[PDB]
Order: C-alpha cells, then sequence, then structure tokens
C-alpha cells in the first residue's frame, strides 16, 4: 500500500534539525517532532515547540529530564498539562531546571498517543497516512555515532534494546541501491554536523532494521 516515496518536509510538517547538546533528552526532540508535525496538519500552522519545557514538567508521567524518557509519556503530559510552550518562549537548555510552564504561552495541545503495531508495513502505513511518527532506534553503535552517508545498516543492530528517539519523516529507495534499497527518512536531534545534515536514511524492509518499528507513535490531536 501507500505511495512509494514520501517525505513530508515538502509539505512544511517539519521544523529544522535541532541539537539536544550534552543532555539525554532525545525523547523530548523525537515529542515535539511529532506533535509539530500533527499541529500543522491540525492548523496549516509550523511552530517549534519547546523541548526544555518537556525535560523540566513532564517528571510526574514517568520522565526523567536529561536522564531519559518516553515520547509517550512527553504526550501523556501535553494531554494532562493542557498545553505545551513555543521553543521561542521556553528556550532549550540542554540541563535541568524549574518547571517554567505558561500556558499563556502554550501554542499545542494533544488529547492522547496511538501505539503504532510492532511491524514495518505498519509504520509505513503511519508515515504515509498520519505524518512525522515518533520512533525508537537502537542507536549504541559506533557506525551510528560516525554516520556521514548511504543508507545505514548496522549489522550488529537490534530490535529489543532501542536507546534513541528520533523521527521518521519519510521514506524511499535509492535508485542507486536495489537488492536492498529502501529507506526509512529519519530526523535526528544531534545538530546539522551530524549524518546529512543531521538526518540519516535508516535500512527499511530489511526485518525491522534496528527496532525502528518496535516503538513507534504519535500524539492525537
Ligand atoms: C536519546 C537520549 O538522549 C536518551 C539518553 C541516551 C543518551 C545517549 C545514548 O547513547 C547514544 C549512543 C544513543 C548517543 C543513549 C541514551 N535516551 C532515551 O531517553 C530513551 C529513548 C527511547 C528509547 C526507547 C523507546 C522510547 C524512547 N529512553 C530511555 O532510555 O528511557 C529510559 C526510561 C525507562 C523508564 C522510565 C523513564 C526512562
Amino acid at each position: 500500500e501507500a505511495p512509494r516515496s514520501v517525505d513530508w518536509r515538502e509539505k512544511g510538517y517539519v521544523t529544522p534539525v535541532k541539537n539536544q547538546g550534552q543532555c539525554g533528552s532525545c525523547w523530548a526532540f523525537s515529542a515535539t517532532g511529532a506533535l509539530e508535525g500533527q499541529m500543522f496538519r491540525k492548523t496549516g500552522r509550523l511552530i517549534s515547540l519547546s523541548e526544555q519545557n518537556l525535560v523540566d514538567c513532564s517528571g510526574p508521567q514517568g520522565n526523567e529530564g536529561c536522564n531519559g524518557g518516553l515520547m509517550d509519556y512527553a504526550f501523556q503530559y501535553v494531554q494532562d498539562n493542557g498545553g505545551l510552550d513555543s521553543e521561542e518562549s521556553y528556550p532549550y537548555e540542554a540541563t535541568e531546571e524549574s518547571c517554567k510552564y505558561n500556558p499563556k504561552y502554550s501554542v499545542a495541545n494533544d488529547t492522547g498517543f496511538v501505539d503504532i503495531p510492532k511491524q514495518e508495513k505498519a509504520l509505513m502505513k503511519a508515515v504515509a497516512t498520519v505524518g512525522p511518527i515518533s520512533v525508537a532506534i537502537d542507536a549504541g553503535h559506533e557506525s551510528f555515532l560516525f554516520y556521514k552517508e548511504g543508507i545505514y545498516f548496522e549489522p550488529d543492530c537490534s530490535s529489543e534494546d532501542m536507546d534513541h528517539g528520533v523521527l521518521v519523516v519519510g521514506y524511499g529507495f535509492e535508485s542507486t541501491e536495489s537488492d536492498n534499497n529502501k529507506y526509512w527518512l529519519v530526523k535526528n536531534s544531534w545538530g546539522e554536523e551530524w549524518g546529512m545534515g543531521g538526518y540519516v536514511k535508516m535500512a527499511k524492509d530489511r526485518r525491522n532494521h534496528c527496532g525502528i518499528a518496535s516503538a513507534a507513535s504519535y500524539p492525537t490531536v
């Protein structure tokens, strides 16, 4: 099913690549990424959202600030809290601070979230139909830290111990690559100097490589 290629960046759904710095907040960038996309779907307005808001404020939902967290917990915080502040209003500091949420600066909401079935087919359908999707991958590899170009494939990757929250913004195939030629287009949060301007093409339809389909979800708006 679905189109053979999808890239939500071409439609105005995606903010530029951000940089989490020396703070374990990948989950918060994945979540703001998915929420940015869904708010844009809903309203036609793209507004960068505050990861710091999530880092400082979503402890009650289970998140652990710069020590780690879950995208679904972030989506839950937005729902419980009744809002989330803009990036511009509540800027990213890459450390933990007092929660400074101000509803006057809220620019987004959600009514909960949807967990996608653990299959690449379902992830494809979600990406094609919904917009950018929050996912977690096994990025615990020198090959990933030093990734620069090409479709990422790591023979020692696992689908069971994912450690890194990122955002799938589309998928395609490389006229070049063909044998195992499909990729997921993944927005990372490590700045533009990493990978391909901050993005990585992850191997697609190679039996759920790196667990990309195992922890996929999106916020309901
Ligand atoms: C991606 C992150 O910043 C954090 C912490 C982290 C930093 C660096 C690494 O190493 C490299 C190699 C990836 C650079 C690893 C981790 N990771 C998370 O917050 C992680 C993301 C995730 C993983 C699976 C599914 C969804 C999100 N979440 C996490 O570790 O959660 C642990 C946890 C469990 C229960 C309650 C709170 C937190």
